């Protein structure tokens, strides 16, 4: 009477609908071995390196085609907004730059995820973690890429690592002898919306379900850069399991899945599902970050087995930067996914704000125009993010005042990726606005930061902070880190802070940098009607 | 100028501090080898079904030392509470029946989680999910446990899969030729209790980080059974890696990790904060399940490396039901984890109700009684937790009445384990009340439910409902399933719904039942001050 039914069942459990490229001359790393009958694979763990090396180098300069589609429909849908258009048009363009190979597409560069499946019959030495560790130091170190993973020395002392270490490695156990992997450079602020609920049976049925998925979208918001790739997963064994199949959807690492359940709690993929979430996404009126309706770019939707006490429920997305590649190493040697090289196939006014003037004049011109309105930045913005933010509170706590950068130019929340050699800038994109949130009442009353550029919604303390002292939060395009490098952003030195790296103070040089006003100095929020 | 640093470095990373025994004669399932002058070994895939099923047979009557520990610090306390000696005292008293192999601790066997850990060297065959699970299979099947996995045919037309599967198979790609193990029989409701926060460095400071603590822990309640094992993880490279980390920690898992953060990022115990922890467990009057200062046993607190832009936080509990077995498979044969099997050692004014009247007649005695209140039930309970609750509630929907047997009883919110041979009852104890919150005002207007028993802290709609109809709810002590079952429950009959296995109405007679008045009819709740 014992059946073993395992959770899941993939038909393409080795992603042969995946188009794969070999590493020229890579079978030299592998050899065939047979003992106590069974065939085995002996693997130089130099491959690892070899493959991490290449993979978190790829990830950052193109994209799967069912994004760059994605784009692609966001422009010709007659159904789309203009500002629908508008922001997939500037990804689009932003894809092109990163195809260059020297700017990546984001200047979030993403932490380094490997899953990795080695067969019981492959033999490596042992070593793979650090070999893994050593091609994604090498990716990062020689690429122009961002270090963006912060050590904690004690509990609050924090500094970066300097490397883009550590990785998160996941090396699972499974039949056979190949080396299998999925490759993820996951961006902070796409991670930051990966969400967990712990539901009940009383969410199981249409009506519960569709309100729920309605009520938890709109906490996406704009803050990840859609549109979106939407990953939601009903049930699970754990929570950390709810959550790592919420992931690997969001990846599309499970879209082989059946669509059916049986008796033994197989997961299933629900496309009728999955059609509900988009309908929401597009219904929602969020768009593609500036109101519309391309909130999302598809959606994934895996029902699991759940303990009959137990309702986990997984919430996530990827985001423009929708970066992962797929690999294996197999008797024939170094597979890696062939991402598409050429996005331009891919490829079918506003308010000139001088910044160059003092900080109350550019306040009074912006005064003159409601949320929503476009506008193109000329002048210096003043680059500071969360260790900023929190080190200046710090000082003001301290007795001390705010400093006199913060009250000159507009604040930029953003931190660069590795300018390149013969460049002005490194990819140099938005940070997530709503993380500096808790600053803005507190700078404003101390005679800065009136005006914040960056990308997301905010909360209602800011909308409350900017009517009360006169200010405005300008939301820049989220993800075309690479285009705004090349075009917009001219000059940057570092100001303070150095120690931080990324996160130093920087006053930057902008031209043609656009945004739209999101907040203005009335209580209005271009976002208060789609994501209230 | 690159360096290799493993986020997790145990200084015992094979469980050293830990006795284990060997199964007698398990030395046959394994043979040491040597292939291309490495140590080698293979490894019978039976060992894993042996292993298995030992294991999660064992957990489901023993307990660790530091468990019990807890329980017996709770009732020598001078500062401890009289409701948390008397919870503790049943509590050692259940582990105490429950050593006697016949009835498990719990009623909630709970999901089957295994942490497997296999050595590039250690040879299985690679079927190890299928012999790990015919193990499981075996457990629940063949001794006195209970099917607790419900199976999704689609959306939302669930099964109980009769068996306990599909289990949670973790297995892991480490160096070497052993395998090592950790197995987990996690209750669904401890499960319920893992939390994921979305924070910013804005927390990341003394004062922010204490009054978070203060408000999640609050948020645990009461409803996974305290005196809890309280784990917090503050960070992590993901969502799913922090939900990991964060129930690992609470198996004491994490134990001999490093107590000091470096540059590289690695991971660490913080002593001072799980002090701090245990503070605010202590201070919060929680108490064990009813006021006092047994809300925690320990704490366990992880600091973990974090993208810049992120801080994931994870929450967690083990609850009285702390069932988890470490185990390893090497040369000499199978290691189990030895549990305290002599738990007796650790052990150093009440309202008679009768239930035998009209309903109406047990609430006005009831409603005599403050909150608080220790009352002894004596006579017939309904049994019925979340799907029949919604069964029910869609009969209504559709015009039926609220059914006869939801009106003449207090309605036991609980799923009956299988019952022994010779035995009156398998483990009976209550299941979470919060999950059943919104029939509770339904079901009321229309003349039944007047009366609930299960374990936990509600929600205000429920204290309103009370209030509004003049109802009650009874607060079990949560845990004692097996002594319950064999001093209380007297006769067990399945009256609806019996597709539902342990999930069916159920009808038992019951004698000198154990509760305390959590909400009576007058809008007051023995909860209001501690979980504000
Ligand atoms: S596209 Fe946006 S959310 Fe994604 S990594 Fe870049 S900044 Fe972060
Ligand atoms: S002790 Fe309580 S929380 Fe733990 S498994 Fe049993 S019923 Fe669930």
């Amino acid at each position: 009477d014992f059946h073993f039914s395992a959770i899941f069942q993939p038909t393409d459990p080795h992603h042969h609908q995946t188009e794969f490229a070999k590493v020229e001359g890579s079978e030299k790393y592998v050899e065939e071995v047979e003992v106590f009958g069974r065939q085995a694979l002996k693997v130089n763990p130099e491959a690892l390196t070899i493959l991490a090396h290449r993979a978190f180098s790829d990830v950052h300069h193109f994209f799967r085609k069912d994004h760059l589609e994605g784009w692609r429909r966001a422009i010709e849908d007659p159904e789309a907004s203009d500002n629908d258009r508008y922001v997939a048009t500037t990804l689009l363009k932003n894809a092109c730059i990163a195809a260059g190979r020297v700017l990546p597409s984001c200047q979030d560069t993403g932490t380094a995820i490997v899953l990795g499946k080695r067969g019981e019959l492959c033999w490596t030495g042992g070593e793979d973690e650090k070999y893994l560790s050593k091609g994604i130091w090498n990716a990062y170190r020689y690429h122009n890429l961002r270090y963006s993973q912060t050590a904690a020395l004690d509990m609050f002392k924090e500094c970066n690592t300097g490397d883009n270490l550590p990785a998160q490695l996941d090396l699972l156990a499974v039949p056979g002898s190949d080396y299998e992997f999925l490759f993820i450079a996951k961006g902070g602020g796409s991670a930051n919306k990966a969400y967990l609920y712990q539901e009940t049976k009383a969410l199981l049925n249409p009506k519960s379900l569709r309100a729920f998925i309605e009520e938890k979208l709109k906490t996406l918001g704009t803050a990840a850069c859609p549109p979106y790739h939407i990953a939601l997963v009903i049930g699970g064994t754990s929570a950390e399991m709810t959550m790592k199949t919420v992931k690997l959807a969001s990846c599309r690492y499970y879209d082989s899945l059946p669509t059916t359940g049986d008796k033994y709690g197989r997961a299933f993929r629900d496309p009728e599902w999955e059609k509900i979430v988009m309908e929401v996404a597009q219904k929602s009126g969020i768009g593609a970050q500036f109101g519309g309706k391309y909130f999302a770019h598809q959606a994934r939707v895996i029902r699991l087995p759940r303990h009959g006490a137990s309702c986990p429920v997984g919430l996530a997305v990827s985001c423009s930067a929708d970066r992962q590649i797929l690999a294996h190493i197999n008797k024939s040697g170094i597979y890696i996914e062939q991402l598409e090289q050429n996005p331009a196939q891919y490829l079918p006014t506003s308010v000139k704000v001088d910044l160059k003037r003092p900080i109350d004049k550019v306040r009074q011109q912006l005064s003159q125009y409601p949320v929503g309105t476009r506008v193109m930045l000329n002048g210096t913005l003043i680059v500071a993010r969360d260790i900023a933010h929190a080190k200046i509170k710090e000082m003001m706590d301290n007795g001390e005042p705010l400093p006199e950068y913060m009250k000159t130019s507009p604040i930029y929340y953003a931190g660069p990726a590795k300018t390149p050699e013969g460049y002005a800038s490194g990819s140099f994109g938005p940070a997530t606005a709503g993380r500096m949130d808790s600053y803005v009442d507190l700078f404003q009353s101390h005679g800065g930061s009136y005006i914040t550029l960056a990308k997301g919604n905010r909360s209602k303390q800011v909308t409350d902070a900017c009517k009360k002292h006169g200010g405005f939060y300008l939301g820049s395009i989220g993800g075309p880190a690479a285009i705004l490098a090349k075009d917009s952003i001219k000059q940057v030195t570092c100001l303070a802070f150095p120690e931080l790296g990324m996160e130093a103070v920087w006053k930057i040089e902008v031209e043609d940098f656009p945004a739209f006003i999101v907040v203005d100095d009335k209580g209005n929020d271009m976002y208060s009607k789609t994501l209230a």
